[PDB]
């Protein structure tokens, strides 16, 4: 949806396209594809093949809802969609 770098930490990411622009294994750069699935430790994406990706040595290119690209280190990704989710709330 209407994603950015800094809400990106805590959006749901199925349903987002996604790129790999980079990795601990270059073999694996220029995946790309739609995101349908997401679990702790790893991105589930559809692209020409469906493919199972650790998020922890990737380095993700989201697109937002309106065209905006979003580059962010998988490991910023790390954990269940439902816990991210709890980082939207701020406790100042």
């Amino acid at each position: 949806g209407r994603v950015t770098r800094r809400n990106i930490i805590w959006h749901e990411l199925i349903g987002l396209r996604v790129r790999i622009v980079g990795s601990t294994h270059p073999a694996f750069v220029g995946i790309e594809g739609y995101v349908i699935d997401e679990t702790r430790n790893m991105l589930v994406i559809a692209g020409d093949r469906i493919w199972k990706v650790p998020k922890d040595v990737s380095i993700f290119e989201f697109e937002a809802d309106d065209g905006t690209k979003i580059k962010i280190p998988g490991e910023r990704l790390v954990g269940r969609p439902e816990m991210r989710l709890k980082k939207r709330w701020k406790k100042w």
